[PDB]
């Protein structure tokens, strides 16, 4: 008889990680409490780690992927480029060369729609929001129950439910700060311009790239999107004050108040928020930064993505980090059915908690310094002595440390991950 | 503007190499000569790292190979083991730890009806025996004829058509001896007991595991099947004389000829043979060790596992070189995919034969190592010195030269390799 996971959160990972696990033979059920909805229409980029993640979760995955961008005499490079934004110098400060396809890009909705026709039929079953999680012995399944009065019966579980995931609520408790995301004090404006209106304001050379301009107390990135025809503008500035507990994490917003942020900066800085649309959008920025998950994992439930380690978006590899999560689980799992698959249903239910126990051990440092490390580049991007010309050595200081953490996200061992998994996997056994 | 393969030969590699290419996007069709499954009941083992390697093709190979196979405890460790065939001390030798799953054993045609299964419908065509190569321009596509009289056109052609491979009769010419394989002046002799005859001739130890009995000039190997109910024994002999080709490769014997061979050994091993059937099979050893291919590739053709490489079956990983070859050609046609959407029909078929060229570069050394090499221990195991009492103290020491080489098997650096197809890849394109 087989094993069954089940899925809390058709997101992004969920959704991946379900592919990684029916792939391998593994019963498998996706509960989404949207109907049906996809993803917003922003953008997303994974790192060339994570398509080789993809890869071995599924090679479906990546056609999903590549299938859902667009299509870019020789070979681009993909660099990531660090511009003076507060004096209208605006001298090129800094670049990272990425390689080729260093960065794959896609639509998120188009991406998570591809994935789910990837999937067999019966696997995603949307309008069940999670509710309360019934655990019992080791041996029993356990039982999530849902708002609807519904409820489901699997060998273990998973939450990939996002930054508030219901099933953290459960493990830590639902007044622990520990269940909660909190605010980051900072926030952005979104929104977009016409790539002639982008090349008007600065320049084809920076309109045609990626680039993020620094300077005191807040920053702005924009590439380029819909094949170079319009140009994302994405505005973050700090926020003093708390955010309103049950206030909306997006709300309305207009250009004007994006411009009084950077009344000082400088000339074609202003003209792109000039050029926005005049009503755009205001995205809160909470994280996972003041109260980590001091476990991935308990018994037989496990955290993944966002719900585990829900990070600020400073290094846009945020979703990299859940495919990981996805990879070692996905490894963990196969291995437990493998191992266990002629034994009793003690040494099965036995292995799923080694199996997530492992999880915990090999992924928690690593995501939990990805949210730090998130909180930690925005602080320099956005330095109050960006304002100050005579500090410039020490502002510009800061890119070594920026190199290195991107360079610790892009290079990651996954191969040496899986087999530290699976050694702590026999060991938890016994083994 | 999608790319299209067309895989000669239906066997487990050709399959394989269809189910990665499949996975990742690319238009496959597989043409095989006979009408269904063959080698009906057999059995093979692949390395721990032909596992992994499968798993990168597509984990759903994985998933079949283990449902085409075999209590508490702990979990059993693979060994391969040597016993001293001749004299009648007949003592261990040596042996060799693979690990847990070391190796992975299945029956091979129930493993290729499963990844059947797992292909799309309509990926295979049987009673399809190409007959002929039609090459033209490097921009127009490759022309397949096929005995029925129909022809196929396809971007380019991967011969997995086995040791007789017409793909490489049509590349280095039909009469050129390097065309066809060729006797290594060695056959075999096979057939089954019961696992009780087995035990009262070898014992209870011997007769449940896997052992290779050295001698002067013969050497044979047993192994348990079917549920450790019988034991599988492989004689293999040497042979002065030409197989006068058009003499069937396999053909009926007698017990009584195997044990003629084996008159001098000592008794367990002669009670072995005498155990078998009346009547048995003979079997011929073919491979390419006398005129190895002077390449793999050309153009738009490129061969791939016993079409590239046969070798004699005394090392048992003859397909686990073909699963690399698979991934390898997996990965560079999936490069090709991506790199050359948008780009012109000349840019598409410039980079086939370029990926083709890089993949010729980087496997024709391992892969004709392993022919060599697959001679070589065969001689080590029948080394004349095995029964003279003088030089048998020279005689052990092939035993390191076994595990070197077959560690060199089984510690394959799949990711280097696949790091170096790469780079080459882009290196014949001009950067
Ligand atoms: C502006 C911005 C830009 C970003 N850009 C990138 C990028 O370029 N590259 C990258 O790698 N990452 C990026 N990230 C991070 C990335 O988006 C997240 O890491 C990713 O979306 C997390 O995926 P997830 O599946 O864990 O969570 P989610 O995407 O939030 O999915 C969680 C799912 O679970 C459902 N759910 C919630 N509660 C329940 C419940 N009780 N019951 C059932 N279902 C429930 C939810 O409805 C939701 O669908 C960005 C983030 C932001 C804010
Ligand atoms: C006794 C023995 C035991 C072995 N045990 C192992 C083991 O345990 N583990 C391991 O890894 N390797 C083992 N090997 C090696 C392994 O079997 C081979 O390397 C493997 O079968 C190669 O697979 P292939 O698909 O390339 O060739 P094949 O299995 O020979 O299949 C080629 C296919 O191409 C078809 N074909 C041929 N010509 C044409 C044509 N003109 N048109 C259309 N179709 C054509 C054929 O019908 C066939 O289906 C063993 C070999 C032998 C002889
Ligand atoms: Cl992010
Ligand atoms: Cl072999």
């Amino acid at each position: 008889q087989p094993l069954s996971v089940g899925i809390v959160g058709g997101g992004i990972i969920g959704v991946i990680l379900a592919a990684g696990l029916v792939r391998r033979g593994i019963d498998v059920k996706v509960f989404e409490q949207a109907r049906g909805f996809r993803e917003i229409g922003a953008g997303m980029a994974f790192t060339a780690n994570a398509v080789r993640c993809m890869e071995m979760l599924d090679p479906a995955i990546v056609w999903a992927l590549r299938s859902s961008g667009a299509v870019p005499q020789a070979e681009a490079r993909d660099y990531l480029r660090w511009v003076d934004g507060y004096h209208e110098s605006s001298k090129r400060l800094y670049q990272l060369d990425a390689g080729i396809r260093g960065f794959e890009a896609c639509r998120r909705d188009q991406f998570l729609e591809a994935l789910v026709k990837v999937l067999p039929e019966g696997i995603v079953e949307c309008q069940k929001r999670l509710q309360k999680i019934h655990e019992k012995n080791e041996t029993e399944k356990v039982t999530l129950e849902f708002a609807d009065g519904t409820f489901a019966h699997v060998d273990c579980v998973i939450g990939a439910d996002g930054i508030r995931s219901r099933v953290r609520q459960h493990l830590f408790g639902e007044d622990s700060p520990y269940s909660h995301p909190h605010y980051s004090h900072k926030f952005a404006f979104r929104g977009l311009i016409t790539m002639e209106n982008a090349i008007s304001a600065l320049g084809e050379d920076k309109a045609r790239t990626l680039n993020m301009h620094v300077g005191p107390n807040a920053h702005l990135i924009h590439f380029p999107v819909a094949n170079e025809t319009m140009v994302n503008i994405a505005a973050f500035v700090s926020d003093p004050e708390e955010w309103p507990d049950k206030l909306s994490l997006v709300g309305p917003a207009t250009r004007e108040e994006a411009m009084g942020y950077f009344a000082n900066w400088n000339p074609g800085l202003r003209a792109v928020l000039g050029f926005m649309p005049e009503n755009i959008d205001r995205w809160a920025m909470f994280d996972t930064y003041d109260y980590p998950a001091p476990f991935f994992s308990r018994g037989k439930i496990c955290l993944v993505g966002d719900a585990a380690h829900a990070a600020v978006p400073h290094h846009g590899a945020g979703a990299c980090i859940g495919i990981e999560d996805a990879l070692c689980a996905t490894v963990l799992l196969a291995e437990v059915f493998v191992s266990t698959r002629g034994k009793s249903s003690i040494v099965r239910n036995r292995a799923i908690a080694a199996a997530f126990g492992s999880f915990n051990a090999v992924r928690r440092v690593r995501a939990q310094w990805f949210v730090d490390s998130s909180r930690r580049v925005c602080d320099l991007y956005q330095q109050p002595e960006w304002a100050d010309p005579q500090k410039r050595i020490k502002a510009e200081n800061c890119f070594e440390e920026i190199k290195d953490r991107s360079h610790k996200i892009w290079h990651f061992d996954y191969n040496s991950m899986l087999q530290e998994a699976i050694e702590k996997y026999r060991h938890n056994m016994g083994s």
